[PDB]
């Protein structure tokens, strides 16, 4: 529901710990993946859902949980929200190249 979405976005923009944010991010990816409706594509397309996530992923390069789940979450967001591409540019390219360079020496993060 929209209330659950507000809860998830609050959590994602509130707690600064690696475990909590990664778990709630994966839960939001699960919600987004489903075919029930376009609840994830709420037309807001606020970057605050994923900008702190990529900030944590780049800053905490040793945190493999976020380094593994944030890629999936952003993939689900792009594939679900049609406005993700337009909202990205006008950036995230620096963040994604930093993620690839920092600790993506393992197969799971590289794929």
């Amino acid at each position: 529901d929209e209330e659950t979405l507000k809860k998830l976005i609050v959590r994602l923009n509130n707690v600064q710990e690696g475990k909590q944010i990664e778990t709630l991010v994966q839960i939001l990816e699960d919600l987004l993946v489903f075919t029930y409706s376009e609840h994830a594509s709420k037309l807001f397309q606020g970057k605050n859902i994923h900008v702190p996530l990529l900030i944590v992923l780049d800053s905490y390069m040793r945190v493999a949980s976020v380094q593994q789940v944030g890629w999936s979450l952003l993939c689900k967001l792009i594939e679900v929200c049609p406005g993700t591409m337009q909202s990205l540019m006008g950036g995230v390219h620096q963040l994604i190249l930093k993620m690839l360079t920092v600790h993506n020496a393992s197969v799971n993060l590289s794929v």
